[PDB]
């Protein structure tokens, strides 16, 4: 039997885990961290990663408990400039922990070995992990799943570039408080941006009938719009609209101002080692596909390693198949956080969208634009 | 090899050789017509239609030139009561000819051996199936897929109700003229109910950027609203937002004032023969789901068929499995054209949606609601 | 001095009353009822009566507690038909005790003579007023403004035509609500009709920031509709969006189903006696200028009697120069409410709106349409 | 018979002039330029200057062909922050020409001696006018309506505050373009305010059913924005739902970038010389108002000329009794323009409209709000 060392119990790892023994792998799979746990509050699925979840048996409890919008609404200035609805491409709209919660679900329904606070410190191309506990570990394939810092990458050392921003924004699950927002289209996706009287803007994203998540984005510059906990006045001020909602998001002790991280590298494998998601290729989140790209990715290699040749040729054979799609993504979602372009609505074109209309189970673009 | 004979080369008995020609079944496809032809003018597919679809590898044609509505609406006297979005359920409208010709493509491009002014008379459940030619064909499995007044289920016998309807409707493909239609949401789908000052309703349908999709429905007894061509005044007098599309849809001389029609059927088998779509299970269209219904019961015998079973058996287990859900589908329907319940809005309930919401290829319900 | 007996305590008696005791004239006021007091919950003046108000010296106590609506909308079946502002024509709508009250207060100001308990039985052309009480009162002038069932009028005999409709309304005052009726337009006049389901409207008026006035019309055929004290269910289920005004209307145990009235004569004049409101012109209420023609005529009468005739050619010259508006304006609204005409919104046309347009004080129309 | 000499034939001068003329006075008025006209293309009249027209006998002549719009709409970047209506009170917009030329046609109709270059050059208190010509013309009042510049004032000596702005604005008529700026509320008033992009705003003002007035008010800093002819490209860009009027008034050469200009004095009067409008009170135009006020103040100077005292006492107690109307207003005004007050909208405030509530005829304040 083919064994697979995972590092990084993420939603690249664990897509990765599920994948592979799904196809027959011995997989076991290493957490750093005390606890399996997803932060960032929600999260968007597209088509691309709906399809991936698909493929490893956890789409059911995914839908379920989760939400489509009836559609992904701009608005500049409280004034709404678009309304899209992606000719059809299924999407969908969830709390971090739903998701993370379904992977690790299948992944021990499965029975994927996993450990928590077991760390990759280092990794050998010829198929060896060692851990932070000194325990090294032989293997047909070593998985780099283990995000922005991966030492599975670092150890072996990867040409790459990388970028942290100064800016961010503050990331929540709240209560719908849909009664109390009263008139209007509550069950959307509404990104709500300014650039007046102060750069600040809300992406307002229903998760389910119980969960609101809200993404509350200011420069750092700005030692209000950028305070955690919330700075309520100055929130309430320009999205009056959402005080519901905002006085339960001051609230919050455990709120963060996160900043934003870029990976790019010249390769995604060594040897035996394939690195997925964040490792490999952290980007902007103007295309919300930073998770769907690393699990179609994660489930794409998978797929590889299906072919009969060695886990050397498949890994490079999987690069040269999936990396473009990422790639161009990546580039395209970079281009729209640094010039706004999300600001003037109805930019989810046809190029915009090539990653989420991207079916991994049948390699081929589906719903056409 | 196993051999089967098809009667009828409508979307149920299209499904059904395509779904046994994959499975390496020697298909052969007999149409009464002339020509390989679909009437109807336009149409409805959920869900469970694209996953059939998807099975029958024919998906991609039907999405290419098709449109999913960015929300169903319902008009009552003008008034909007609701827009529906079903939490993400994949739907899609096309003109009838679009998913006809996908269907018959993919049955050539897989090598269904398809006969047209072919017409079955008479079925033998042994596995004889008589054309009107006097050709008598030996076959391992009779599909009884011949529409309203099946003859293979017929000239067997079926203990049967069959209701044609006084009442029906009208329906035509025009051009969009969505510039000349002015302000509004001309991409949904809205039916637009009167009960005042007439009985008059449009179902408005588009079916990508050139082709509408309208059905226009009053009484048998209102001579003005049912003549064909249309009587534009009446049209236009009660509906005159749409008056662009009226006016071109007054010069089709072709238009049919067309009746609703049931069939309800003890059972859908006998020996080697199975009777699909319409044959069996022609309902009313308020749920949108006859054909859905139709390719989704097709596709579910060819997947009973792979069960190592007799084929007598395995048409048995097959309306066990599946003859449930068109049953309540069908009765929901009835009740809600009875009852005019899509007048109200926001009628597209779970229940209604039970049909919509099954996934044949994995057979279980998705898109919860 | 002169001397003028005025029967009748209406909106037309101190119309006459306050405008000929501005002129000098002996005014004594006849009012039947033990109270002064206005029935019918509401009512709407224009231009022309808020002129006649100017004219009398009350328009301020008027304007001060009432309400202009920033529109004039017309519902059918909850769709919105119309919005008139009719270019800028001063409208208001008031409770009928705010205007009464502003008119007797004038009237005590000036110090006419006002009693209760006064009824005039019979009158003679040569000026003579006989009371209930057996007193006669010598008069150079006696008008009736004593309503449709004039004993002024009755006791010397006009040529009349009189009708009482079957049909009538439930006119009351009940609390704004506004909070309570949430997103809309509540500060608007919406004459909200429906012929579907049944036959019911209501036109729904605010008086001030404190006050509605609700009209709930349905024919007297139906047995719940014309029902009092109201029918909480069945205007609830037609109009549910006035649900919180509607439930505060139905705990008033005053309240009436009242029957439409109508007078026409062939005269208004005899020797020394002027018929003035609706003792000569009671009229469908269409238009809104029942008690506008009546104040203005009121108003007209006084101006006729500053001209050094004698007070019989005064009067015959009164009716030929004012009249025809009143007869115009009383055919319209009667035409208007048989062809239920405002159902289709955008009906105060420049005709509809002559009588309102008409200024009694500069004798001329303005506010041009 | 006392005698009148009138400086300036704009709305405070021939105002002043019909004012004397219809008391008795003999009055002559002497207009500069070569022509009489008015210029700044549009403006606006409330209540306040409304009866002033109505006083002066030309009401009917500027209400036919003049527009009160259904609401006063506000937008902040395109988003409509309010809209008021302002309880009833009376307002309307026209043409400048349409103004001025209803009050030359009744300055003729009255007999009002007009001359056109005849420039005041100084004014004696006693009684003297002398014009560039050399005539001195002696009478017993002295009118100084002759503008900011007015040399009435400036040949006395009056203790002043002068201010002209650096910034200002660009004022045209253009067609309605009604049907081509297709869906919306294209007869309301809509002040369309930004600050980003760029500060570019646009009053939009219907003046009748062919003529509409736009302000284009950019800072003079901006080089783009406040060109003439109009840079149509920058108007467009902010305002596109405007191009079709943007295109026309593109075409005008005729276009000036006006800057605004105010006046404050220590007194209006001296002997037998009364500064009237501009000449005494210019303010900004954020309540427009600087006519009606102009117009109130000339109709009440002949108003307190009938009280049987002196012209230097009737001076005196005219400026003690009106003035305080204007000052509020004037401070008021100029506090919004520098705050921007009217771009939040809703700023329409009781105190607001104090001005406008004034009626003059009657010397009490109505239509409360
Ligand atoms: C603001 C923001 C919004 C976003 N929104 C979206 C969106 O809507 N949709 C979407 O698809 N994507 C989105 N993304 C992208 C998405 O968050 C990431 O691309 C995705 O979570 C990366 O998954 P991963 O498994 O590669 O890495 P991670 O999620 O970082 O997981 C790595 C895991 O490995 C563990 N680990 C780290 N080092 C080691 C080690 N040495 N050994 C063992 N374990 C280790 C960590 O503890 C962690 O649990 C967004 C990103 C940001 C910043
Ligand atoms: C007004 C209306 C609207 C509808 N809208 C929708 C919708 O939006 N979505 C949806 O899913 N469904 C809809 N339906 C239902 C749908 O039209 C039918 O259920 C579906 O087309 C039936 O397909 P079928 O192949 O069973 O029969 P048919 O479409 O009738 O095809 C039968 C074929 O067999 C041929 N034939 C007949 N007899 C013989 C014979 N003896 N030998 C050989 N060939 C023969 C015929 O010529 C025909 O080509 C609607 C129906 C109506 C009436
Ligand atoms: C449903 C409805 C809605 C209406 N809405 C409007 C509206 O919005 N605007 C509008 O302008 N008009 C409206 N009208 C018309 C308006 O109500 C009348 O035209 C107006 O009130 C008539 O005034 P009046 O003074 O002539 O008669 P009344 O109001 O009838 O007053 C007559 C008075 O004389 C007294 N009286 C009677 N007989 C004698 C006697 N013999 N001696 C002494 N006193 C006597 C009565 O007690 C009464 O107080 C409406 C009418 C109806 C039915
Ligand atoms: C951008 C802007 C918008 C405005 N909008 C509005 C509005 O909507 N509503 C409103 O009410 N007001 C408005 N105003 C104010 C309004 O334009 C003025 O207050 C009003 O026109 C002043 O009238 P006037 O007669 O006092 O002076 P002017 O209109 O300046 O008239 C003075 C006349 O006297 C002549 N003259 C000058 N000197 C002499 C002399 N020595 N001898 C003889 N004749 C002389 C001039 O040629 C001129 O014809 C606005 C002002 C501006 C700048
Ligand atoms: O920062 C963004 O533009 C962004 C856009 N879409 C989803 C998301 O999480 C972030
Ligand atoms: O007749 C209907 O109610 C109907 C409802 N949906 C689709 C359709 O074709 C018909
Ligand atoms: O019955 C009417 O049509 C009517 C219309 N306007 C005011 C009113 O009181 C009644
Ligand atoms: O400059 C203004 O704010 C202004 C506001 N109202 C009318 C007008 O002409 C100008
Ligand atoms: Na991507
Ligand atoms: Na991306
Ligand atoms: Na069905
Ligand atoms: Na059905
Ligand atoms: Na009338
Ligand atoms: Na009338
Ligand atoms: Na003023
Ligand atoms: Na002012």
């Amino acid at each position: 039997t083919r064994r697979a060392e995972v590092a990084g119990g993420g939603f690249a790892g664990l897509t990765a885990a599920i994948a592979l023994k799904q196809n027959g792998w011995d997989v076991r799979l290493h957490e750093k961290s005390s606890e399996l746990r997803a932060f960032g509050a929600g999260i968007y699925l597209w088509h691309n990663g709906l399809r991936v979840l698909e493929g490893l048996g956890a789409l059911d409890d995914v839908l379920q408990g989760s939400h489509t919008p009836p559609t992904y609404e701009t608005w500049m200035h409280n004034k709404s400039v678009s309304k899209e609805t992606f000719n059809g491409l299924p999407w969908r709209i969830m709390t971090r922990s739903h998701l993370h919660d379904a992977l690790v679900n299948r992944a021990r329904a499965l029975g994927v070995d996993i450990s928590v606070n077991s760390e990759a410190v280092a990794a050998d191309p010829v198929g060896r992990l060692t851990l932070q506990t000194g325990e090294v570990l032989e293997a047909d394939l070593i998985v780099g799943a283990d995000g922005v810092g991966s030492k599975v990458r670092d150890s072996i050392g990867f040409k790459q570039d990388r970028w942290v921003s100064k800016d961010g924004l503050i990331r929540l699950i709240v209560p719908r408080m849909k009664k109390e927002l009263g008139h209007g289209e509550w069950d959307n996706t509404i990104d709500m941006w300014n650039f007046w009287p102060r750069v600040q803007r809300i992406l307002y994203s229903p998760c389910n009938e119980n969960e609101l998540y809200l993404g509350l984005m200011a420069p750092a510059a700005d030692p209000r719009g950028s305070s955690v906990p919330i700075d309520l006045e100055v929130w309430v001020e320009m999205f009056p609209f959402l005080e519901p909602c905002l006085i339960e998001a001051a609230k919050l002790k455990t709120a963060r101002y996160d900043k934003y991280e870029t990976t790019k590298l010249d390769s995604w494998t060594r040897g035996k080692v394939a690195l997925v998601g964040d490792a490999a290729h952290a980007m902007c989140p103007a295309l919300a596909q930073g998770a769907g790209c690393a699990m179609v990715n994660a489930f794409s290699l998978s797929q590889d390693l299906e072919e009969g040749s060695s886990v050397e040729d498949a890994l490079v054979a999987w690069e040269t198949r999936i990396r473009p799609i990422t790639d161009r993504c990546q580039a395209l979602s970079g281009d729209y956080a640094a010039n706004r372009s999300l600001s003037k609505g109805n930019m989810f074109t046809p190029a915009a969208l090539e990653a989420a209309r991207y079916d991994p189970l049948r390699r081929v673009y589906s719903w056409p634009q």
